[PDB]
């Protein structure tokens, strides 16, 4: 999701590990 100032990638992390 655009890999230019790295912020959809912590985030989507956390969403992954505390949800199923």
């Amino acid at each position: 999701k655009h890999v230019v100032p790295n912020e959809v990638v912590v985030q989507r992390l956390f969403q992954v590990k505390g949800r199923r």
